């Protein structure tokens, strides 16, 4: 499919991240993420050997929590996510990370009505990604076929 971080170390990937940018071919998805003030993501190991990715965002007076189970897909750093509301499964890959500052993720539909869906995600360890990491994300999005108009930095969904 796409590249996975070589020698991936899942335990170094755990803990607190911030969703700092995204690109997708779904316009409603980009627009809604951009509109949301999101708070942390937290990555913790799941019982199946994969990860629970728990994201938080603000709506009105409250911080909502959402947890996605990323099941192991058979190479370290690659997962599968099943979305019952969308009747679809997606591949999720950690394409590149240095563990201590940033991670570049790529997701694509694999089965179901969501098969055509594609999304790149920037995770940062801080809420203020440096310029060089924003430029790395833009260049990673372009390597995946995303046009500039499809690339969103999350000001404080971040």
């Amino acid at each position: 499919q796409v590249s996975v971080q070589p020698n991936f170390q899942q335990d170094k990937f755990l803990g607190r991240w911030f969703s700092a940018g995204l690109a997708s071919n779904s316009s409603w998805l980009r627009e809604k993420k951009a509109a949301l003030s999101m708070c942390k993501s937290v990555v913790a190991p799941a019982t199946d050997g994969g990860l629970n990715l728990t994201s938080t965002f603000l709506r009105k007076n409250q911080c909502e929590t959402r947890t996605m189970l990323l099941q192991p897909a058979g190479s370290l750093g690659s997962y599968s996510y099943r979305s019952p509301h969308w009747g679809s499964t997606y591949s999720v890959s950690v394409v590149e990370t240095d563990y201590d500052q940033y991670a570049l993720l790529y997701s694509q539909g694999s089965k179901g009505p969501g098969e055509d869906f594609r999304m790149a995600t920037l995770y940062s360890r801080t809420q203020t990604p440096r310029a060089e990491l924003k430029e790395k994300f833009t260049a990673f999005c372009k390597a995946q076929g995303f046009t500039e108009d499809t690339i969103v930095f999350l000001p404080q969904t971040d």
